[PDB]
């Protein structure tokens, strides 16, 4: 009865990249013509074009629950692929303008067009995914707030829960990973209550950590007092299973005011000279490329580090180390961001790392290059030279293939038996010195089944989708910080409550030292009654302009 | 029982390039799959990947004596090959971190990473070879000290000893080549003796010329008085056979203080203008390339000519003549060396040679370009135009294929019968106007069987591996020099008076004043007044 159509690809990978990553029947459509015949009881296929009207009727899109548009047969021109796919959205909508569409855009700035189609509207369910935009987002956040990256990831990662842990601290880490982001609409008897009033009851009565809500037209993280809940309001939670969540059913900016802006200055000024100095508490991003390399959307990485709810005062400088020839091709889209600088060179060269004052930086991001026809070698070689420096430097390495974790740990020092084949079980992931977007492959199915989850994810990771006034996610010390005035700081739940109903700060996770170099690990949503240490730091939603 | 594994190549050449260049069993491993089946009684093969853990157990590296990593299937990207191979070293060490590893790096600056691996340590035997680094080293030394290049080579060359010589002087040259660098640990009754004290006894009692030692943590050439020998100390000698050596068992620098340094100045300043002058006693290096040419590690050639134990005063200017497009690609790695200059042009053009004041230079190095898919023609054509100049210019030509010697001698003047098919027998080699790294092919086996030999070679050739204070190798006159009857007589005085370790002669050929290299002559070897002498001059000596 119910089915979905798939468009614009014949990639053996994509079929599994979808089918494995995906009750509801599937049907394909595309240019190439039937080797993968094993998986062909749970699906159907067609050889046509999405443009041709006859072919769309042939598959009967009208009654299809939704229609996905898949991209990147490692296209020659990324730009052309999107234009091409955006062309399909027109063709498809022209057929049955009420059909739900989920299009993959390869490079973010090409999303802009999709709304400009009249036939398209968000409310019926139409949606766009950009992995480039999200994979770079997670990393960004990790550069803003130590650990925040892995925190965010664990809400979407799903441990298989077979691994019996050795040590107490690793026992904590894994069971915290059980936390997801479930969605649920709130009871009627809530109506009229202020957010913090509601947040409390769910936490205390139901042991549910609720963190944002929708009206569905407007999503907001940790609403202030003035905003009251309405009837039929959708809430955003953090919890193990959906059963548990169901219990709760009973200064200079841009035009849009979303990020700091400036008059588009040319690269010549921004490009650092190497012949003939100092930076402090800044972010070094290493990128790899050349004239022949595909573009990585660097906009997506600056933008979150340039949100409007930060302040010119507290913004960080961003030095890119890389091929100027590669980086000048991105510059068009990085024009209007401030305090961005480019050092031409290579991160593998420790001389060029010192030129960028990598010793006095705040975080070093090692950005994998995008794919071409030896997969993470570069990222591993950087982490080698950086990690072993005559100066440990803060670091965040991206892996395209997470199985390569055992190489990074090897460089750390821990021997083969103590090395993990699985990134998520790794100690390097729990600290947050690595990241791997592999898990976002399932995302296309997620945005189908519950797109609100994507909505939230999008804004946490990217910092936008009133304006300047919004909650950051931040890490707080408990020592010489405002929290240190809470009367009972003895237990997480105790801390959570005071902080909220005193300062409107929504405590959401901890960052605990490992006690067995002062490396800490991420605990998402601990038990209400969770013994807290004085050394702990705390992940939390800090509202804009708070003294701290 | 004992065996070694080989990695990262399926090159018919490499199999012979190793097998011919190599008691101990061999086993291969690589991507391509069995034509070379004749050589297959003394070896074994596999078709796998060194990365995959299953494949490493399959070959059983744990019990392997050591594991070599071979490079350069004339790769498209040289950089990528090393990164790739360095990736194997990780994979392999991850398996059995105690396994001995011998990796070939294609371009020197990529060695840096290998130590940064924790699992890797030198003491268990782990080691890296860089032919580019060594082949350019020998040449460098030849530019520092006339003849030094061939001297150094003969210690590693092995004559086949079939050639009955015509003339007295050629009789000397060939039998001096018998000298190798053997290694041996010293007797216990030596402990506490100062180096020069020890050097003496070995020379006089045993007729063994000893030249450096290790403790094994620290290698030193011609140690001063203050350094005494310890028990279980390893010595470095010069001698025919290991039996003989067994008898002895009974100013502005860089960060590391190894070479002169300076703030990285851009190419625009350093690049000589051709339109619109003078250099003196300088080194002209001719290089060949283009956008399409593979890189030759020019760092390796400057670095030794820029050692810290020389002094800003006595450093030589280095003019490169070549394609700017080619040379600007190397410039990143030559930044921090001083008195380096680049004349864009071609060495085949005698106009561009005169622009570089080649007439008033001290030595002209003709550097062969690295290999691509007519092998030494360029090197030969340069040597033609240089050697025939309206001005003979000092010259040192590199040959990738030594059989091409007979062309160079032809240009000299000597006719076909007097021409030699074999470079080492040639008169041009004994004078030191040519060089050929062909002999370093065996080096991978050498670094296996005795790596200390490589250690020494590395520092003699490259000038490094306390800091600023070390012995050069130098040529001294005997007339208006501090040295002013028999080699052994000269050897002893010079040492026990000035701490100068005399190691070889440079004798005129008497039958144009061209001289030939005599390594470690007999103790009682009649010396001429005209002779010059190779020797280890300690730093800051008056002379």
């Amino acid at each position: 009865k119910k089915f979905i159509v798939v468009c614009g690809n014949i990639t053996v990978d994509s079929v599994t990249a979808f089918l494995r990553n995906f009750n509801t029947e599937i049907v394909f459509l595309g240019e190439t013509p039937t080797i993968f015949k094993c998986y062909l009881a749970y699906t159907t296929f067609i050889s046509g074009s999405a443009m041709k009207w006859e072919d769309l009727r042939r598959v009967a899109v009208e009654s299809a629950e939704a229609c996905l548009i898949i991209a990147n047969p490692l296209c020659s021109d990324s730009h052309a692929e999107d234009i091409s796919n955006i062309m399909r959205v027109l063709s498809i909508k022209n057929y049955d303008s009420t059909t739900r569409i989920i299009i993959q855009i390869l490079q973010s700035h090409n999303k802009v067009y999709l709304p400009k189609i009249p036939s398209w509207n968000w409310d019926t369910g139409d949606n766009i995914i950009c992995f480039a935009e999200l994979k770079l987002g997670f990393i960004a956040q990790g550069c803003l707030v130590p650990g925040l990256c892995t925190f965010l990831t664990s809400l979407f990662v799903e441990q298989n829960k077979k691994v019996m842990p050795k040590q107490t601290w690793k026992k904590h880490f894994l069971n915290s990973m059980k936390n997801k982001i479930l969605t649920q609409r709130l009871s009627d008897d809530f109506a009229g209550m202020s957010f913090p009033e509601v947040a409390r009851l769910c936490f205390l009565k139901m042991h549910l950590l609720l963190i944002a809500i929708e009206y569905f037209c407007g999503l907001i993280l940790n609403p202030p007092p003035q905003v009251r809940i309405r009837k039929n309001t959708l809430g955003f939670f953090i919890a193990e299973t959906p059963k548990d969540v169901r219990r709760a059913l009973f200064d200079q900016l841009d035009s849009s005011g979303m990020f700091h802006w400036c008059k588009p200055t040319s690269l010549d000024k921004v490009t650092l000279k190497r012949t003939g100095y100092k930076f402090r508490n800044h972010i070094v991003a290493c990128v790899f490329g050349d004239a022949h390399s595909a573009p990585m959307g660097l906009r997506n990485f600056v933008m979150p580090l340039r949100a409007s709810n930060y302040t010119r005062k507290e913004l960080k400088d961003i030095v890119f180390i890389g091929s100027l020839d590669y980086l000048q091709r991105e510059w068009r889209f990085l024009w209007n961001f401030p305090q961005i600088y480019i050092l031409p060179g290579c991160a593998l060269y420790s001389g060029d790392l010192h030129a960028a004052n990598i010793e006095q930086c705040s975080m070093c991001a090692v950005l994998s290059p995008p794919p071409q026809p030896l997969v993470d070698t570069e990222a591993i070689m950087a982490t080698l030279t950086i990690g072993s420096l005559q100066i440990k430097v803060p670091i965040l390495t991206e892996l395209k293939n997470p199985s390569n974790i055992h190489f990074i740990e090897q460089l750390g020092g821990l021997e083969g038996s103590l090395q993990e084949t699985n990134l998520h079980l790794s100690t390097a992931f729990s600290t947050g010195t690595v990241f791997s977007g592999s898990f976002l492959d399932s995302l296309l199915a997620t945005a189908f089944y519950n797109y609100h989850v994507l909505e939230l994810l999008q804004m946490l990771v990217t910092g936008g989708v009133s304006g300047r006034n919004r909650c950051k996610l931040g890490l707080l010390s408990l020592h010489e910080t405002i929290l240190s005035d809470v009367n009972p700081r003895n237990t997480f739940g105790q801390l959570f409550c005071g902080s909220l109903d005193l300062f409107g700060i929504l405590c959401v996770g901890l960052y605990r030292i490992i006690d067995e170099e002062n490396k800490r690990f991420v605990i998402t949503r601990p038990a209400n009654e969770f013994k807290l240490l004085p050394s702990d730091l705390v992940f939390c939603a800090i509202p804009f302009s708070t003294a701290c």
